[PDB]
């Protein structure tokens, strides 16, 4: 089912999607299971009273935590592979770093490879640099356009001052082929 050589390495640096994806839980809370004709699901209940979670998965995956538990807001509900995106959303920007490089070297470990992490690090820091535009604010940002870190925090460095709104961005992940293709120089 998971990737084991080469291509889960490939698969890691290029932020995709994991082949045996094990969601994780949003908030913490209860959990409870309902079964379905040609499918299952996972609703979990927030202590906050908040809108529930519904995760749907398929028969054939092991459930990992039972009916009625007490789950917290980084815990896998089955098992597979955590896909890095959602680790980031939900706890981060250390979560994932951490989370990719630990991913990266137990293949190498496995094949008695050895490699210092300053080396993974350089590549996960080139893959965390651009920040995604949710409000359009007044800051000459459009919606849903990445844009370098230094170039959204010196223009809402400028806009703040002599201004009122400034723009509102999210932390982006984005693999290595993307990040490479989408540069300054032609």
């Amino acid at each position: 089912d998971i990737t084991q050589g080469l291509p889960r390495v490939v698969e890691l640096f290029e932020a995709r999607q994991p082949k045996g994806v094990a969601p994780i839980s949003e908030a913490a809370g209860r959990v409870r299971i309902e079964e379905t004709e040609k499918t299952k699901k996972i609703v979990v209940t927030p202590d906050d009273g908040t809108d529930e979670t519904a995760f749907p998965i398929s028969k054939r995956a092991r459930l990992l935590v039972g009916e009625g538990d007490h789950v917290e807001v980084g815990q896998k509900l089955t098992v597979g592979a955590t896909n890095p995106h959602d680790v980031l959303r939900i706890l981060g920007q250390r979560a994932v770093q951490v989370h990719l490089v630990a991913e990266v070297q137990k293949v190498y470990n496995s094949q008695g490879v050895s490699i210092h992490d300053k080396h993974i690090e350089i590549i996960i820091r080139q893959m965390l640099r651009r920040v995604t535009i949710i409000e359009s604010g007044d800051a000459e940002l459009l919606p849903g356009e990445l844009v370098e870190r230094s170039k959204f925090e010196t223009e809402n460095r400028r806009v703040v001052t002599e201004g009122g709104h400034p723009a509102s961005g999210r932390p982006q992940l984005m693999g290595i082929t993307k990040a490479s293709l989408a540069t300054e120089s032609w």
